[PDB]
């Protein structure tokens, strides 16, 4: 558990970052280049503050599988010239399972705050908020709000995005290698 | 740091729990007995609320030094049957040092959320919030509301309870182990 907080300390230090959109203020983590992800609902606009920065969003990719159903997942780029370091290796091929994943969060109400959520099972599908949407991972941890973009992590493994919960479970999208190259 | 969030997770789940008093919302610690403590300033009542039960509080001292000056610690001895597993092993007889501390919170705003403050240097001296206030550590860390009587800690070390910050730094009261026995 200790090597999972690890692990999630220099990611958090290393890719992410706070961001502000007109929905509210995320967790973002960078993903490769200029490529970062966001949960869907944070549905950013063309321009986003991030780190207190106005930063133009050059993309933006609202994540379906084939069928079409929700996935949860925004992915954006950014006009900025600095790249982010490419953490693609860290990103599963199919839904991970962990006995002790740790929550990162990186906001203005939430700074640097880890949770152990403790076991990670894939929960697939659930209508989320009235939304049909797959490929959720569900942990037993007393969720809140200001907690979206959040990461999901154990020692080695970025295992997705929190985009949501209800009181006492919480749930992340998946974050799968091939949603980039 | 892992080793220290580590025993951060097993020290809260087994000695802490989220208080309500009139002033706000608390994370407290279980000492020994019946004893726990929490920051001076949540200036508790007759009765607290403990895990959402009225709980009657059968004394209470604020402590002060020799020349009475604040140091910011109120103990509360509490009319439950149950007893708290005697933790004044952990407590340091003198203010500690560390160089990796996590601050543990347990609350509705930050239910069971760690976080790295990194290292903790004896401040000492503080004029806090108006109040002179001796003993204090700092750590460098952008702290936030809601968060006091959250516990300070390293591997094997209770180091004392969060008490303030100000944007940039935060600042725990030292709890020492002579404050009981
Ligand atoms: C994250 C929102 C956020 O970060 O705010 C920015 C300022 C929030 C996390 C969630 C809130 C309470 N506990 C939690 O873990 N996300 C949601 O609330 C999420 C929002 C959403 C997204 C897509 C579609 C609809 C709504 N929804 C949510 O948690 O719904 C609860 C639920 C669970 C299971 C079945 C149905 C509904
Ligand atoms: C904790 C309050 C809390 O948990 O609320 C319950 C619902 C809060 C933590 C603090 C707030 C912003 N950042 C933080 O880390 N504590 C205080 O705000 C604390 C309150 C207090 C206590 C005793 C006397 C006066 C006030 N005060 C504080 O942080 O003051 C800032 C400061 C720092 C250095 C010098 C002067 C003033």
């Amino acid at each position: 558990m200790g090597p999972a907080f690890e692990f999630a300390v220099a990611m958090m230090k290393r890719n992410s970052s706070t961001v502000k959109t007109e929905y509210g203020e995320f967790t973002m983590l960078g993903i490769y280049d200029r490529w970062a992800v966001l949960p869907r609902h944070a549905k950013p606009g063309p321009t986003i503050l991030m780190n207190d920065q106005e930063v133009g969003v050059l993309d933006a990719k609202e994540l379906v599988d084939k069928d079409g159903t929700n996935l949860e997942l925004t992915l954006l780029k950014l006009n900025r010239n600095e790249k982010f370091r490419d953490i693609r290796g860290f990103l599963a091929k199919e839904e991970v399972e962990v006995n002790e994943a740790v929550l990162a969060i990186n906001t203005s109400k939430f700074p640097n705050m880890y949770i152990p959520v403790g076991q990670v099972t894939e929960y697939g599908f659930l209508n989320l908020g009235g939304t049909p949407t797959k490929r959720m991972l569900m942990y037993n941890f007393p969720t809140r709000a200001g907690q979206c973009g959040g990461v999901l992590m154990s020692t080695g493994k970025v295992l997705g995005i929190h985009v949501g919960g209800n009181g006492h479970q919480g749930f992340s999208a998946a974050l799968l290698k091939h949603y980039f190259n």
